[PDB]
């Protein structure tokens, strides 16, 4: 077969759906770079793909991505035991009282910003929450950060992600950004093993620190630091979902005015925020086995990639997918593999994002402050989502004018 490496990237988020739809199925094969690659959307097949006696993620990280987005010697690359040991430190992280703590945090460091923007009279509002969530998260995972460096640590955490996925000399400036930040989070370990830094025992940074691994032992200075990384840095990317909510707002009639009145309907319209807007484009894994499925082929081996922002989308699963609408989510069942904007199957078990209780937590925070707090003018602009662009935005980044928390 031809190579599409180019059309995959010319289209992230929808290349996988579009030709699942030419094709009628919900597979193909395809090629991306040297590899054969079947692709994959829909629940059935997010069920098989979280299945770990038949797919493995060694060896499917791309050295790029290493490089910028994750790191070296993280949770995402391992399987089986190493890797449920491994995840478990991560998911000890997320109790009720510890996503609260953190949510507490990212309003008052939200209402700190509010007067530079006040003062600013217009603002790119994603460019602006960076720092407020890199302030919120450091202080939660027992992070020294002085304010003096605060914006700087903002923009290095930004360029692992924002910066990772695009083709410009950014990418040269994400790699940069990931050796500093590993350095950064480095010597954090350190300075915490060293006991010179006094992060508290129900802290992340403690937590990654002291973890032990299956032979009890700590995790290499490296290592650690790069899972730290793996707290910090998505928690910074929440920026752009906080984005999309503000576009939500802006964009859909009636929305505004539900979140204002019925109590429930911030659970729902978070949910529908997830799954209706492009984010993680979509998860690759290895076959670990020969094995066919639906009549296609999986020899031992096969690169796959499961489409999350397609599965999504699928009308099977969803019927009017096209549509911005939270209160679909009171049909939902809480299925672990038809919703999986941050991965799909079992938190502990697999892949599963560890970071949903807390990114659903802070879209509640910002939706609440969007609508019961905050005030701004919304003026004419590109608000259309950029599907080329990884991870995908408002054209414009959402601009707002005249922003005040006081009226
Ligand atoms: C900002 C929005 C976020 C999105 C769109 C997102 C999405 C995802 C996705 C799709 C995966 C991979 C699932 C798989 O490989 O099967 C993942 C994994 C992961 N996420 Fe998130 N996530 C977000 C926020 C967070 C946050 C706030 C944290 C903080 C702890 C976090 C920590 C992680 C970690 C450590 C993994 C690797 C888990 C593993 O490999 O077992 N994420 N996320
Ligand atoms: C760089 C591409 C792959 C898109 C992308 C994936 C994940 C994130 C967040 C959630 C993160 O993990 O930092 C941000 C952007």
């Amino acid at each position: 077969g031809p190579d599409e490496t180019l059309s995959l990237l010319a289209d992230p988020y929808r290349f996988i759906s579009r030709q699942c739809q030419r094709l009628g199925a919900n597979a193909f094969e395809s090629r991306f770079l040297l590899k054969k690659t079947n692709c994959l959307k829909g629940a059935k097949a997010a069920e098989i793909f979280y299945d770990t006696t038949r797919f493995e993620r060694e060896g499917a990280m791309p050295v790029a991505i290493q490089k910028t987005l994750l790191g070296q010697g993280g949770v995402q690359g391992l399987d089986g035991e190493t890797h449920r040991h491994r995840k478990q430190m991560f998911m000890g992280l997320m109790t009720p009282e510890r996503v609260r703590a953190l949510a507490q945090l990212f309003e008052a460091e939200w209402r700190r910003a509010v007067p530079g923007w006040t003062r600013k009279g217009e603002i790119v509002f994603y460019d602006e929450l960076h720092e407020p969530l890199t302030r919120a998260v450091c202080a939660w995972a027992g992070v020294p950060l002085p304010d003096d460096e605060a914006g700087n640590r903002a923009g290095e955490l930004r360029a692992l992600f924002d910066a990772a996925g695009s083709a410009s000399p950014r990418h040269l400036w994400s790699r940069l950004a990931r050796r500093r930040v590993d350095a950064w989070a480095k010597r954090i370990i350190e300075g915490i093993r060293a006991g010179s830094i006094g992060s508290g025992s129900g802290t992340a940074a403690y937590a990654i620190a002291w973890h032990r691994d299956r032979h009890d032992d700590l995790l290499s200075p490296h290592v650690a630091a790069v899972e730290l990384v793996n707290v910090l840095r998505p928690t910074v990317a929440i920026a752009v979902y906080i984005t999309f909510v503000a576009h939500a707002l802006q964009t859909c009639s009636g929305i505004r005015a539900a979140l204002v009145q019925q109590p429930d309907y911030a659970e729902l319209f978070v949910q529908e925020v997830r799954r209706f807007y492009p984010f993680f484009p979509a998860v690759v894994a290895r076959a670990s086995q020969d094995f066919e499925w639906e009549g296609m082929a999986f020899p031992e081996g096969r690169q796959v990639v499961l489409d999350l922002y397609g599965s999504n989308h699928d009308a099977a699963t969803w019927a009017d997918p096209q549509e911005f609408r939270p209160e679909r989510f009171r049909a939902w069942d809480e299925d672990s593999f038809n919703f999986i904007p941050q991965g799909g199957g079992d938190h502990y078990l697999g892949h599963r994002c560890p970071g949903e209780w807390i990114v659903l937590a802070i879209m509640k925070v910002a939706a609440h402050l969007l609508v019961n707090a905050m005030r701004y003018d919304v003026p004419d602009q590109d608000l259309s989502i950029d599907f080329a662009r990884l991870p995908a935005l408002p054209k414009s980044g959402f601009v707002m004018r005249n922003v005040h928390i006081g009226g």
